[PDB]
């Protein structure tokens, strides 16, 4: 069985809404210095790679800014995927947003900081995620979140976005 | 002396932000649900009004779709003898309607508490949510805004001015001791 | 059908971890002075009026200290209970922290509210309550929360006290 | 120079109130659920590890129960060439178990980060909570803690200095510019 969370339209809102809170957060809107960061976003295949598309491109269509974006292959990190892809000049000082579609118990992040280290070492790391579900084995939090969904352990939520799914959205089933 | 908190830029982009916010919590990008409240702003005179105004047409440049909006004077109902700003409130009232107070600052909370009583004496709405571009602590109710621009800690002795282009000429938030 | 959210056991662990936070929040282990104000709970019958009972109890055990209870009806502020009792002193200047048991449409809150200042002026005002369940139709919050419980419109949250109910604990319903 | 943040007074009932809160959110008061984890402290070296005892003897204290509790040297993993305190895991390892790493601040999250690493050398916990006495902000890494004594604005300038009573004679929070 079935039920839909958010719809098409709202999914969309809701990385807008995102992208405005990065902007806002990480000073994109400012000069420059020390304070400012270079900003990165690396998506955690597959549909985590999106969604930092997705926000790539809201941010830049907003503010009119390219910042850059790619995907971190957690493969080699887990306790038929993109490759992992890093923007020119890798993210050594910057600011990375880890991007995923859903956070869970926490482990595929704490997979990708691993990750991230071997492509080098930025000034800080933040999380955005669509959906949060509870049920945290670490203690991790995204800096950003679409929408947080109770759940139980019974149920799965899934994020569907266009280029995978046909349709965005988020559905919760049993 | 003062210190700039917000910046013009900042203002512009923490009220577009917050219209995304009230189009997600309300529901306006989809078709309304069957019993739906409609959304009606109503701006605390003068910089409320002025940032009520400001949403509604953030939220109708974002989503072409247009909310109720106007102002709710409090005078009346704080702390000489008669109201320093017009109530106004948008055709078909606030009854039974999604009403959103909106403010500059969220400080003590009782500007809220009297706009609660002062709503009452208007109408009866289904539900009364909260947003300011500044929220800067202490409060003395159990009072919390459903939408924030920035969460400013301070301190009693620091005071906060919010700027807002078509009130004041230009936009920012600035903090001085 | 019902479920258990809560044993009595929870329920006790509960309300004396909400009497530390009052302490502490409320400066209870400090001296006294201009920013330790007299503390007062006012619960909302019928089952506040217990809570707010069993707090000042608690308290009183762990930090050795009397601080003043009562009862607040809302019955002419709505919109066969315990009347109101307010202790010696009355609120004028005081923290008072009112003690609901269900935290809902916060409209019972705001009753109180009003009922309050019909009694005198507070200094400032908390809320206490063992469950907050959503669907706030007011821009209020808890200050103190026993459990945070997602629902929906069609459930109900019961709060069993001894005194009224036999036993403690909490059960969702539909 | 330096202001007090909390008195002995104010420690002694907030680490009270982070042991009550590990035995609801962990749920030592009620009879163990079928797949319940046991629940282990592991603080970090040296500090950490103090709060840590003083905990799971609140625990005891409060509730009769006895949690295990050790000490997770990170030395190796942080940032000379050797490991300056004893890592210390209590009997049954923590395979499956619901670990709570405590330590003194959570600032950068760095710490905590390397504490996940040699978590990871020792054993696969089933789950991982953190407690802290202060949060003083400044996040580096998308990490939190599920327990916290106070939440304390900084600036990068600050420092925090946690002081409890069997490693440094008296309990107490500063801070310092």
């Amino acid at each position: 069985e079935s039920r839909e969370l958010m719809s098409a339209a709202n999914v969309g809102r809701t990385i807008s809404r995102i992208a405005h809170q990065i902007i806002e957060k990480t000073a994109l809107d400012d000069p420059v210095g020390p304070d400012a960061p270079r900003v990165v976003l690396l998506g955690i295949p597959t549909r985590g790679v999106t969604l930092a598309n997705r926000l790539a491109g809201n941010i830049t269509e907003y503010s009119g800014i390219h910042v850059g974006h790619g995907a971190l292959d957690i493969t080699l990190y887990r306790d038929p995927l993109a490759s992992t892809s890093i923007p020119a000049g890798g993210i050594d000082d910057a600011l990375v947003i880890l991007v995923d579609d859903v956070l869970y118990s926490g482990r595929s992040v704490r997979s990708a900081l691993d990750a991230l280290r071997d492509v080098g070492r930025p000034r800080a790391v933040q999380l955005a995620v669509l959906v949060d579900r509870g049920h945290r084995e670490l203690p991790l939090r995204a800096d950003y979140v679409g929408k947080n969904v109770p759940t139980s352990r019974s149920e799965s939520v899934h994020v569907r976005l266009r280029e995978h799914d046909g349709r965005d959205g988020v559905v919760i089933s049993r």
